[PDB]
């Protein structure tokens, strides 16, 4: 019953409205699976991104509790410092209360004055939660507001309604055959293996398995900087004259499939889904980046693997849960 709609904003990003406060003041946040913390922008905020998005009035609210603890948490991009409090958060149909969450100080850089969403509200595991706040989905199930401890994403292609998160539950309407489970390897971000990355029954990648995250927040495939450069090149991406790693619009009906195998279970990425239609040209849907751990340097299954696949994040478990799209 409890479902959250979702606007999807050019397959890059993906948000939905949540109140806090009495009565509820409301913002847009990404629903954010990379990440653990609730922030929004406040009146204690007077960088540029603070002044073109809604902004928290804790004056306005009586049922707010003030703290004298700090965050500061820093994304892939865009970054914050804020000061926690506690207040009520209304989230898909249900009343959060005494949850813990930042009001931004600072919020600098372009990025975030851009971005049409005035903040993030973290999914993953509280171990990466910034000052150990204590995630939402964590204090609705604490709470015992939800029966079952998990949440489904079903996020829609091609600029159209429909995106929605599922809090305590699963619509099976959103997908096809049965739910294959897969492990998580390390709870902090919803991480697992992928057993192999091929192209034409050749590895292109990850030959003997790599560490994943499946993260809602962003929007591409993104891996160690190496391994992509060579995905680059198989799939006929030339670096453009602007930054972008091109390819032509043409070349999509003649390219393979792309196959994430995970728990010996393979999972295609068809070209009309790695290749992205962004403002006039084709662009490849996988980025280069270094984000070292412990594990080893982790990809990113973002937005482009999660429209192919209805993800389920089962907290009771700590599993993830795929199924084709229907
Ligand atoms: C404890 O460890 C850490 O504290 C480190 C410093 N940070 C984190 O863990 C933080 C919380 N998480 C994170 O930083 C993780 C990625 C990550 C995972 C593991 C280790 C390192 C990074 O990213 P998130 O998904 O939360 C963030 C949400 C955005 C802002 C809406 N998305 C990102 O920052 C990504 N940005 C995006 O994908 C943006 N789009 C693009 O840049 C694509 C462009 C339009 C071509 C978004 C507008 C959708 C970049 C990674 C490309």
């Amino acid at each position: 019953v409890d479902e959250q709609p979702l606007e999807n904003y050019l397959d890059m990003e993906y948000f939905g409205t949540i109140g806090i406060g009495t009565p509820a003041q409301d913002f847009t946040v990404v629903f954010d699976t990379g990440s653990s913390n609730l922030w929004v922008p406040s009146v204690y905020c007077s960088s540029l991104a603070c002044t073109n998005h809604n902004r928290f009035n804790p004056e306005d609210s009586s049922t707010y509790q003030s703290t004298s603890e700090t965050v500061s948490i820093t994304y892939g991009t865009g970054s914050m410092t804020g000061i926690l409090g506690y207040d009520t958060v209304q989230v898909g149909g249900i009343s959060d209360t005494n949850q813990i969450f930042g009001l931004s100080e600072t919020e600098p850089g372009s990025f975030l004055y851009y971005a049409p969403f005035d903040g993030i509200l973290g999914l993953a595991y509280p171990s990466i939660s910034s000052s150990g706040a204590t995630p939402v989905f964590d204090n609705i199930w604490n709470q015992g507001l939800v029966s079952q401890d998990l949440f489904s994403v079903y996020l829609s292609a091609d600029d159209q309604s429909g995106s929605v998160v599922i809090f305590g539950g699963i619509d099976s309407s959103y997908y096809t055959g049965s739910l294959n489970w897969v492990p998580v390897t390390v709870e902090g971000y919803w991480q697992i293996t992928v057993d192999s990355i091929t192209m034409n029954g050749e590895a292109i990648a990850c030959a003997e398995g790599c560490q994943a995250i499946v993260d809602t927040g962003t929007s591409l495939l993104t891996g160690p900087t190496s391994p992509i450069a060579n995905i680059q090149s198989d799939i006929g991406a030339s670096e453009n004259s602007d930054g972008d790693m091109v390819v032509s619009c043409s070349a999509i009906s003649s390219l393979p499939d792309i196959v994430f195998t995970i728990n010996g279970v393979q999972y295609p990425v068809p070209p009309s889904a790695y290749i992205l239609q962004s403002e006039g040209s084709c662009i490849s849907g996988f980025q280069g980046m270094n984000l070292p751990t412990e594990s080893g340097e982790l990809w990113i299954l973002g937005d482009v693997f999660i429209r192919q696949y209805f993800t389920v994040f089962d907290r009771a478990n700590n599993q993830v849960g795929l199924a084709p799209v229907a």
